[PDB]
């Protein structure tokens, strides 16, 4: 319907178009704005002209690009002039939470095929904290369809790189406003300590999105100087284009951080994404999906599917529309992703399969600094860290002194409710994992590892575990070779002034993600930094990654970086246009 | 758009080309063609400096150019504190 | 089958260039005489054995009959032997 | 003073420190937080612990880094628990403006030496719009001192690159909130049309700060592989450090944009800045200085000194504390800056000394698109543009057709009040410039050029000027060689199918900043793009710069880029550390 | 590359006998781009720069970070027949 008042404004808008556009012989209903000949200055000259006619209005440049024709514009202008998410409420940490419990497919929370659900566990109590929607194969195909729709047909692909950045930066500012909320959800869902959750889990998540937002409009290609077919000239250039749809799978140790690390990289490149959050820790990811709507991300860009790894994760590798997987977790599951990637459509793959990270300590070191970093290497985020210090090669001159300091400082470490600020060491995640750590320490003592302290479950409601220490550990033993994935310091002696001998032992490992070395002597430090076969070496520090610093495996730890400039080059592809003239 | 729909309708897509004087067609078609090595008013005009690789089922990981090295290299990340 | 074995071994890197099916659009704006020699030198280059060989040639209907008739003459000229 | 309630909290804060810090035998008044041994996780564990004791508080991580000692912390904590700018009001464009009229030295608006002022002119009316403070040599030295204080001693230098970005991004979001305000001030001060001011003057200013904010924490150096002194090893690396103090001088054609282009680059590199805004257009810069306080930029980072060019600009080149100048304006004044730069302390210099940008048009072109771009090349921002189309080399086959279309479209171009949305062509800046343009056109006719339309002042209150056109223009004439720097289209014939002949004429100019060429034929376009001796070539468009796209002179136009990744490399310096081990 | 340049007529002959590539083309393409390739990548060897990253300083303690571009080790190249 079109009334008299609306017709009066409509003819004034027609009178504008005549004046704005150059030639425009007749402004018909069918006639377009841009086809006629309109620069981007004319879009602002249009909007501001209409804001003189209509007092309030509140019009932006976005809708002009959508509504190009006169019919489309007047229909849109008149529409607005004349013209609910299901949560789980919980009042804890002086904050009424609003955790979504459903899937997220195309900017819309929906149930699974047959409303199939499962319990997500709170490891503080042990009791359940709401049921979560279990994703099925039918739901996966809708998400990948919604992703492919958003990329090809949707708004995400059309808008500028600079625009994608402005959205992704607002996403960080939206996550900053709800940072205390996300930090609380981390503590309930994962069991990460609230103090740490703000600095690490939510903090680096914010930093990550702020970082990669920045990259969006600086992802430069290259004009190559090549053999001119003389006397004919030849221009060559490279465009860095997005791949398409990204099937991210994330681990459980960091719910929100590992999501951001991979997601932010994909979205900055200009990709639609289908995240698969860990079964045992989905609530952070689902809460993140709520924020994408508030930030103003187009619907279909982000897609989240909580469920079983074998069901969801395997379909993404098979589905031919998806052109990129970014798995991170166990080795035996991670290899099975790469196998299915081959027998499908030779899609790209990046892997971060654990890491038995060594940590050498020389007599040159400060000792007092070695202790707190020695703890903060192993005992960091409830021990659950992919770059956790496996073996601690401490020198024989300061083995007895070092261990004796740790035992005192381990007893100080407070254990309890992760919401409370007193707590330093929090409880573990899923219970399935806790029982494995008990057998791990039992197996240590059985094969000949001197349990200095810890190495058993705490008599308490919840899934806690004592900060463990092991001494007198040979290279042939189980705990030396295989990774713990828990708060288990595994100390090893080495002879005084034996640099190559300990490096031989340290590098003797098929897994090698990160490593470290504490020393004052610069000759040792820089030498050991070169020789250590690990992607992320540390010196006089540990767990000192950054969103700008690249990070990845070498050997069985995997390949393909995440964080930094290198991260983008996974989720981008390089076209190579070549002219002749 | 009709021919581009037909041209891109292929799971294999390594290289491609387009001959035309009209710059509006050339640069438009260069963007839309789903192939790692597009040519314009020429063909089989690769170079050792120019990168070259597949997109879809043609594969991944470039050869020739600066990009080629990044396959056969790995990136260590040393970090100090002082 | 190479990428499958790369997974279940030691999680090593892999770069693939699995042939292709390279299109080659030709518009009426083109020169035509240049399109012929490049149209041949796209397909018939190194005994046809090329991973970036012109698969399909999407030639425009305005200059399909003219283009093909030129190629047939030029194909007969192409010397074959030792 | 320290009461009983404050002592109760103080001992609880002491009790925290004992638990937080590792060894800490005694928490004395003198004892430090970080010296003892405290990671960045312990800073968050401190703040959150204090927020349990005190209910409101509102504490952040910033103040913990400042107040390291126990005395400093308790003094700071107690202080806040127990514990005006002079504007010129003007209600225009349905907005009560608040334009500062003073200097800006160290986050503080202050008067000059003896309160020496001058009138800034409104070119719409002609009448004065407040008296602005005239900067003196005594004031300059305070600004450079405040800059040097901020860089070396101040907070700017200490904080991370990522932090500088987060501030600079907020500066853009603050400028976005006051974008309608800045756009209004542009119209009153400069005479730029309000519609254009939002898209260009304020729009690109916002984009610029958002862009360079992004760069801050991605300004990577390089680890060079060098000749190992075998068998001894040799590590080499480069750090990209900031230079120090930047003495920016900006032109008058774009008050706020040209400021942002240079400022944002300096601040992203991590430099303190001493901006010199144009005498005739300071109000935008002074308003920008107000916003730096709201954004949360440390006081002393930005410094702004409106005044005479010979007084202020010459002192910056002499003063040895300043290590960088970025002049942009007239050629004769610009060379005098570079002369003083030599006889001072060999400071770095980047110049954008106008130009004389050609614009070739072939018969292959669309014609209808050539007209609107032909206008939007010359007649853009009241003609006042450094990359204004100087000469238009139009082909003889479509010379008569092209000119006849322009004359019709020139008569359509609305002239009037720049605040009103109807207006397309706004009034010029300072009157001093207007009278020069009248003599320029007089000289054009006197030399022997066919004045088609315009070429004289409009009898109307304000400093308006008619959109001028010139045809039949030889290369020997004055207007062909020297730049107008105004709304004066200077058309020139050339023979049909003469590509090299017109390129010889087009490149025959010592000035060569930008250029253009309209054609469908890709062989001509890409050929002409190579041959044209200009830093910013356009094809089937014009005035299509971007914050990411680099932009600079070649010959007498100057050297040293602004905008893009290249811009930073001016305001940075490259240290080269080399080890041996 | 300079050694392959001296034996370029030899390699071109072997190409013709083994593969069936035409001797004229073998010099320009098969051997020519082989020479160019080695000359190119030889150049790269000592310009494979890493990066010093500006990262969050653990204030007031300083933190230097850098990247080394190291070789992977052993490369199992498999090549086609074309
Ligand atoms: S599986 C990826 C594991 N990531 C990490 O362990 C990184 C977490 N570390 C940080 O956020 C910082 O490096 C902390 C621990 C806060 C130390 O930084 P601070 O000394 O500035
Ligand atoms: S002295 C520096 C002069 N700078 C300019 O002329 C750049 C102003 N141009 C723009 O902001 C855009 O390029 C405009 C004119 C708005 C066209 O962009 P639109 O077609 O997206």
């Amino acid at each position: 319907e079109l009334t008299e008042a609306e017709l009066a404004t409509a003819e004034a808008v027609r009178s504008s178009w005549m004046r704005i556009l150059p030639n425009v012989p007749e402004v018909e209903d069918s006639t377009d704005f841009f086809k006629s000949g309109a620069a981007s200055v004319d879009v602002v000259r249009l909007v501001e002209e209409v804001k003189e006619l209509c007092d309030g209005l509140e019009l932006e440049n976005e809708d002009v690009y959508m509504a190009t024709t006169f019919r489309g514009f007047i229909q849109l202008l008149v529409r607005k002039l004349r013209g609910v998410i299901n949560y789980v409420e919980k009042a804890v940490n002086k904050l009424t939470l609003q955790m979504p419990y459903q899937l997220f497919i195309g900017g819309e929370f929906v149930d699974a095929e047959g409303s199939k659900t499962y319990n997500t566990i709170n490891p503080t109590d042990g009791s359940v904290i709401c049921q979560v929607s279990l994703a099925q194969v039918s739901d996966v195909d809708k998400a990948v369809a919604a992703a492919k729709e958003a990329f090809e047909n949707g708004l995400w692909g059309k808008i500028n790189a600079r625009d994608r950045g402005r959205l992704l930066y607002r996403l960080a500012d939206v996550m900053e406003q709800h940072q205390e909320e996300l930090a609380t959800i981390e503590a309930l869902d994962a069991g990460a300590v609230y103090t740490l959750a703000l600095k690490t889990h939510v903090g680096m998540s914010i930093q990550t999105f702020r970082y990669f937002a920045g990259w969006c409009d600086k992802i430069q290609g290259a004009t190559i100087p090549i053999n001119q077919a003389r006397p004919n000239r030849n221009l060559t250039l490279t465009k860095k284009e997005p791949v398409g749809v990204c099937g991210i799978v994330i681990p459980w140790n960091y719910p929100l951080m590992m999501l951001s690390w991979k997601t932010a990289a994909c979205l900055a490149a200009g990709n639609t994404v289908v995240i698969k959050p860990a079964q045992v820790t989905p609530l952070t990811a689902l809460k993140f999906a709520e924020l994408t709507l508030k930030a103003g991300i187009p619907k279909g860009v982000v897609n989240i599917l909580p469920g079983s790894g074998s069901l969801v994760g395997q379909r993404l590798s098979d589905h031919p529309d998806v052109r990129k997987i970014g798995f991170t977790g166990s080795t035996e599951v991670g290899k099975h992703i790469m196998k299915s990637c081959a027998l499908s459509n030779v899609k790209k793959v990046s892997l971060e399969l654990g890491g038995k990270s060594p940590l050498i300590i020389f007599a040159d070191c400060d000792l007092n600094k070695a202790v707190q970093m020695g703890m903060s290497s192993v005992f960091f985020n409830k021990g659950e860290n992919c770059i956790a210090a496996g073996r601690l090669f401490v020198e024989e001159s300061i083995h007895n002194q070092f261990v004796q300091k740790v035992v005192e400082e381990v007893e100080k470490m407070k254990i309890g409710n992760p919401l409370e600020r007193d707590t330093n060491h929090g409880p573990q995640n899923h219970e399935a994992h806790l029982r494995k750590l008990v057998e791990y320490c039992q197996r240590g003592v059985k094969e000949g590892a001197t349990l200095v302290c810890g190495g058993n479950q705490v008599p308490r409601p919840g899934f806690f575990f004592q900060p463990t220490v092991f001494t007198d550990v040979e290279d042939h033993m189980y705990i030396a070779k295989e990774e713990s994935f828990g708060p288990i310091m595994i100390i090893s002696r080495f002879a005084d002034g034996d640099v190559d001998a300990v490096l031989s032992r340290a590098n003797a490992t098929e897994f090698g993600l990160a490593s470290g070395v504490f020393t004052r002597d610069i000759n040792k430090a820089l030498y050991v930094s070169d020789k250590l076969q690990a992607g992320t070496v540390f010196i006089n520090t540990y767990n000192k990654t950054d969103v700008a610093a690249p990070f990845g495996g070498f050997k069985q730890s995997g390949f393909g970086k995440d964080l930094g400039e290198a991260a983008l080059n996974e989720y981008l592809r390089i076209k190579t246009v070549t002219f002749e003239y």
